[PDB]
């Protein structure tokens, strides 16, 4: 047990409970986006696998390409999130916000080496990126949710567990000039860092976004969203316990997808609404 492990859990739940909640907020005003498809989901999974293999085998230039793309995407996402937050309280303001965001992104790009104090910048950029990507990506129905979660679960478990049995080098032991995707937090006793991927925040984030959208659509207030967030937090705690008591790295998707899927299925089945929750309205 350590204080750092608490901080990662708070970040991984605050920015998923807010990413999911915010998704339903725009849904409310619509009733007054790149929707996925099962074939599209499979294509995205295959492209993710190919991208990961290319990252591992062509690392030298792929790291710089990923840093540049992540910097631009995170600057844009931070601008969008800050503009959305400021819009509520009563353009030159947009230009100033874009300038501040690009200044933060440039500072992060030029200060990626010092791990003493670049982790704050990387955490803020990652939280903004995850929030924006959860808001903008909408799933059509629970079938896509289940297919994507299961395919990612099998893919990630394979990549982390079966790869050591063949490759002489786990692939993720090299993937975490480090990769600009993983969230880095040093030991918060005096400042050896922890790592949490963006997938743990995004994929259950997409499921919670869909749950909140369904909440808004059907009429129920907070049932599915609260249930999914509670199960996601319990999954994070269980993953942390298993990681500490196993002394090895652990694929969290393994202790996240079953919990979230089971809780969503149970909460949908208790009300006899599985068919509607699975087909997708309209
Ligand atoms: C909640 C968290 C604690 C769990 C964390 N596991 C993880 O973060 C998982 C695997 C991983 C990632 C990076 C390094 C190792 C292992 C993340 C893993 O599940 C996802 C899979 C995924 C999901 C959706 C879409 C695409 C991919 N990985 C992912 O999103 O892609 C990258 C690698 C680019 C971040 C972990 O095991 N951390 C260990 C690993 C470690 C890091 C540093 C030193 C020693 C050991 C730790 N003790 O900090």
């Amino acid at each position: 047990f350590d204080y750092t492990m608490v901080v990662i859990f708070v970040i991984a739940v605050f920015t998923v409970a807010l990413g999911g909640y915010w998704s339903g907020l725009v849904e409310l005003e619509n009733l007054k986006y790149l929707t996925f498809s099962p074939l599209t989901v499979v294509i995205f999974v295959v492209i993710c696998c190919v991208m990961m293999v290319l990252l591992y085998f062509f690392y030298k230039w792929l790291v710089y390409v990923m840093i540049a793309i992540f910097c631009i995407a995170s600057a844009m996402s931070l601008y969008n999130c800050l503009a959305a937050l400021i819009h509520k309280i009563p353009e030159v303001r947009l230009i100033f916000l874009s300038g501040l965001c690009i200044a933060v992104a440039v500072v992060w790009a030029v200060f990626r080496n010092e791990d003493r104090w670049a982790w704050i910048l990387q955490d803020i950029l990652g939280i903004a990126f995850c929030l924006n990507l959860i808001k903008t990506l909408k799933l059509p129905n629970f079938k896509s949710c289940v297919i994507l979660l299961g395919l990612l679960l099998l893919y990630d478990v394979f990549f982390v567990f079966i790869t050591p049995f063949i490759t002489k080098n786990s692939i993720m032991v090299e993937l975490a000039e480090k990769l600009p995707v993983v969230i880095r937090v040093p030991k918060l006793i005096y400042f050896p860092v922890s790592i949490l991927g963006f997938g743990d925040i995004i994929v259950p984030g997409l499921l919670i976004a869909y749950c909140r959208r369904f909440d808004v659509q059907t009429g129920s207030s907070y049932i599915y969203y609260v249930s999914s967030t509670v199960a996601y937090a319990i999954g994070m705690i269980l993953t942390f316990v298993v990681l500490v008591l196993m002394k090895k790295g652990q694929p969290a998707l393994l202790y996240l997808v079953p919990c979230t899927l089971i809780t969503a299925s149970v909460v949908a089945w208790r009300r006899k609404e599985m068919k509607k929750f699975w087909k997708g309205n309209s």
